[PDB]
């Protein structure tokens, strides 16, 4: 049937990407202008790169980076910018574990902190949602008040990093050790049987789903989400955030789906697994939207207050509205625990991944000296350590804006354009898209429509560079909450944080080329030979040519 093939490929593409990314980039990027560049980029990039990225694995059944090794000696340093990118990922993705941790901890009272607004950490200016309009310029939601004041402790920039926060830092060395003692002792993602693992997040979302739906205001909310807006069509933001959305939901550029197609089989149709868990992804994505922007749109009218002006532009928006909803339902303390070991599994379970994959990678990067034992043992220990001292900085009264830095540059935006338009050219102009073909025919047992191969070639390079070359030529500099002006050096910093990954690429090309011996002329066609990728004799293989 149809539910067996559902169970054998599990439930693991439901992550923080799709919960916690997604509504919060469609709210900063106006309403239902984000959808369309965020199907236009699906459809168009990010199954095509998802499933190259898949079969890759699967072909050459070799991990990040000596996959590009056997398919093209030069461009290899793609594997290099994918770690890079992993490895910024995994230091700025634990402090979102980290901020769930501080909030299932708070929820464990008999009254939620953040339901009414009287203590101590509270601004006279705030003032119960539920009489804002019922009944001093401005007042506050005690929801967003308990985020920025008790959470975050919000400094007035990035250059006030301020003292440390003890209490989130624990958090973030608790999530630390669990990502640390899990990957030491080798204990699967999804602990125990997958089925909580998997059908947990679904019911959650479901009664989130459900609750969000029923509220007064859930109408005007809807119509905020889906309706767009042409005007914002202009900005070529919204195509940025909406095109690496899709990248960063997929785990596409990691170097993960790589190596997550490499254990599949040479003769198994991964084209129907791409489809499925792509569409099922980015509709879990699509289905959450409704939940969180019903949310809103209820606050917006019972605060008597624009939808776009009622919550966060920025990352916490799920801390701001689901939290919110917990508020709204029978047994309030109940579902905020429930909810916040569902945030917490969701990273957890994605954050195991992608640790334990940037570990395997750099282990067998370096062996000789990473070898299996005690040598391996200290190195889960080494990465952990430093990834948790550099996510530090994330964890001050400052850090807000450090993460914001972060998370717009270091695992997005342009970083993920380059690898996706360089994995696609490699593949499609160099390699050659008819003759990955060849392979995939031999592979899946049929050769697939002419989507798969003008997606590679034309689709997404158009895509990214087009959306590149506009990007800087309407600049606008990053701004968290759509208030705060970066200061140059944060952008500085920023743009080094992506521009660390990106000159991966031409630097290896510099490495390689050195390192070949010949005419320059030689020299470039060499490298750009694959060597043999197809050589297993494990399964029927036909030979590249
Ligand atoms: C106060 O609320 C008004 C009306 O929504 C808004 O125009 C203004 O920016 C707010 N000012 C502050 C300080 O929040
Ligand atoms: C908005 C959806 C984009 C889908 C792109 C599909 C490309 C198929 C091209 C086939 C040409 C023969
Ligand atoms: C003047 C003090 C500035 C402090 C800004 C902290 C930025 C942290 C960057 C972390 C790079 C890995
Ligand atoms: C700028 C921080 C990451 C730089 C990575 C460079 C990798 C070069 C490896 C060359 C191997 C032949
Ligand atoms: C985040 C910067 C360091 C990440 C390591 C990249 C790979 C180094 C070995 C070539
Ligand atoms: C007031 C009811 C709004 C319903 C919106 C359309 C259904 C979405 C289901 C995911
Ligand atoms: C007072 C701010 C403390 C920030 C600590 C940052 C540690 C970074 C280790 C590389
Ligand atoms: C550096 C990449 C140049 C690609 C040129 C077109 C393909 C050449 C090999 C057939
Ligand atoms: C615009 C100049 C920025 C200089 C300070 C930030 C550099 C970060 C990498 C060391
Ligand atoms: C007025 C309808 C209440 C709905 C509560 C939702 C709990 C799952
Ligand atoms: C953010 C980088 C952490 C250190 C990774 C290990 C380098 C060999
Ligand atoms: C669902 C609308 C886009 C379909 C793209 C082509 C798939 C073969
Ligand atoms: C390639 C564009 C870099 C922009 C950096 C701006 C620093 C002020
Ligand atoms: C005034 C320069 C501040 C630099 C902060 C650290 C950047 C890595
Ligand atoms: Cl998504």
């Amino acid at each position: 049937s149809k539910i067996d093939f559902v169970l054998s490929v599990a439930g693991g593409f439901v992550g923080l990407g799709n919960v916690w990314r997604f509504p919060y980039l469609c709210y900063k990027n106006g309403g239902g202008a984000f959808l369309i560049p965020y199907f236009i980029f699906l459809f168009g990039s990010g199954l095509p790169v998802f499933f190259l990225e898949i079969i890759i694995g699967q072909y050459t059944s070799e991990g990040g980076i000596t996959c590009w090794e056997k398919i093209c000696p030069l461009f290899s340093g793609i594997g290099y910018a994918s770690v890079v990118i992993v490895s910024l990922l995994n230091v700025y993705y634990i402090v979102i574990l980290a901020w769930a941790t501080y909030y299932l901890f708070q929820s464990f009272q008999k009254e939620l902190p953040w339901a009414h607004c009287n203590h101590s950490w509270n601004t006279p200016h705030c003032m119960e949602d539920t009489m804002r309009k019922n009944k001093s310029t401005n007042f506050t939601s005690p929801v967003i008040e308990f985020w920025e004041r008790n959470v975050l402790s919000l400094s007035p920039g990035i250059d006030h990093p301020g003292s440390l926060k003890w209490d989130l830092a624990l958090c973030l060395l608790l999530v630390w050790l669990v990502c640390f003692f899990c990957i030491w002792k080798g204990v699967r993602s999804t602990g125990k049987v997958v089925y909580f693992t998997a059908t947990f997040p679904f019911a959650m979302l479901l009664v989130l789903l459900v609750r969000g739906l029923t509220l007064p205001g859930a109408g005007a909310g809807i119509k905020f989400y889906l309706y767009p807006d042409i005007t914002r069509l202009e900005d070529p933001q919204v195509w940025i955030d909406a095109g690496t959305q899709i990248f960063f939901s997929y785990a596409i550029c990691l170097g993960a789906m790589t190596s997550l197609g490499s254990y599949n089989k040479y003769k198994y149709n991964s084209y129907r697994d791409c489809m499925l868990l792509g569409c099922l992804n980015s509709g879990t994505s699509f289905v959450s939207g409704f939940a969180i922007f019903s949310i809103l749109g209820f606050m917006a009218q019972e605060q008597g207050v624009d939808i776009a002006d009622v919550a966060e532009s920025g990352p916490g928006l799920a801390f701001i509205a689901y939290p919110k909803a917990v508020t709204m339902m029978p047994l309030p303390t109940f579902w905020s625990i429930l909810f916040f070991i569902m945030l917490l599994l969701l990273g957890l379970d994605s954050q195991f991944v992608e640790v334990e994959g940037q570990i395997t990678s750099l282990v067998d990067l370096y062996p000789s000296f990473l070898r299996k034992g005690y040598r391996r043992e200290i190195f889960i220990a080494f990465v952990c350590s430093i990834s948790y001292l550099l996510g530090l900085t994330m964890v001050t009264e400052g850090g807000m804006y450090v993460f914001q830095l972060f998370d717009y540059y270091a695992a997005s935006g342009v970083c993920l354009l380059w690898v996706a338009f360089f994995e696609c050219f490699v593949i499609a102009w160099i390699y050659g898209g008819d003759n990955l073909y060849d392979g995939i025919e031999d592979m899946i047992g049929y050769r697939p429509g002419p989507w798969m191969k003008y997606s590679w070639a034309v689709i997404t390079p158009v895509l990214c560079v087009g959306c590149f070359i506009f990007s800087l030529v309407k600049y606008v500099p990053l701004t968290y909450n759509k208030t705060y002006v970066y200061p140059n050096w944060a952008i500085g910093l920023g743009w080094s944080l992506a521009l660390s990954s990106m000159l991966c690429v031409p630097l290896v090309i510099v490495i390689r080329l050195c390192q070949t011996e010949g005419p320059f002329l030689v020299r470039v066609k060499y490298l750009l030979t694959p060597r043999e990728p197809n050589r297993w004799a494990v399964e029927r293989e036909g030979a590249t040519p």
